[PDB]
């Protein structure tokens, strides 16, 4: 494979560490289809947004990957006023105590799945799947989702080994081995 973008070794303990990586987004911000692979260690059992790219000073103009005590899952969230919508697709999971490997994966046209240590654990049949394409972002994060001030930013607390961002699909095959590692 060949990410876009890679980012690793990090440890947010608090609030202030904490990865913003905003700077790059003109990388992501025309995505219609890609994935995400990201090999971590949460400390909390909340919702927590391993990677968060928004709008604003908005309060539901976001992209979301996240994981739970339970779960994991993404929004993509629209706000604006025009075309609004909120989209939720998320799956109830156990993960291992220590680490643990997801990946999203988006193709345009045919919709998205979430892998797991190895697993699928969700499939999104929607041949109008939408991706960061779809909504203005100016602030991008590891960590957090970045959002107005009185909303929830699902501070992540913990380690992130790896993020790879891809501009392709990727094959389930390769995200079934790699996210495999930690079965
Ligand atoms: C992943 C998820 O379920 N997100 C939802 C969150 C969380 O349930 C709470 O923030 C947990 O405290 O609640 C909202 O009201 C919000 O904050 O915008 C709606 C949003 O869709
Ligand atoms: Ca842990
Ligand atoms: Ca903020």
């Amino acid at each position: 494979v060949d990410e876009i973008a890679n980012y690793g070794n990090l440890k947010i303990t608090k609030e202030e560490e904490r990865v913003n990586i905003t700077g790059d987004l003109e990388k992501f911000s025309s995505l219609e289809e890609g994935t995400i692979v990201t090999r971590f260690n949460m400390n909390d059992t909340s919702i927590q947004s391993l990677i968060g790219l928004s709008d604003g000073n908005k309060a539901n103009n976001y992209f979301s990957l996240y994981v739970s005590g339970g779960k994991v899952g993404y929004e993509l969230r629209r706000q604006e006023g025009n075309g609004d919508f909120n989209v939720h697709h998320s799956a109830d999971v156990t993960f291992n105590r220590g680490i643990n490997t997801l990946a999203l994966k988006i193709e345009k046209g045919i919709g998205a799945k979430i892998f797991l240590n190895g697993s699928l654990v969700k499939t999104v049949s929607d041949p109008n799947i939408k991706f960061l394409n779809a909504i203005n972002l100016n602030s991008g994060f590891i960590g957090k989702t970045d959002r107005a001030n009185g909303y929830n930013e699902y501070l992540f607390r913990g380690n992130i080994d790896f993020m790879n961002i891809y501009d392709k699909p990727v094959s389930d095959n390769y995200l079934l081995r790699k996210t495999g590692e930690t079965k």
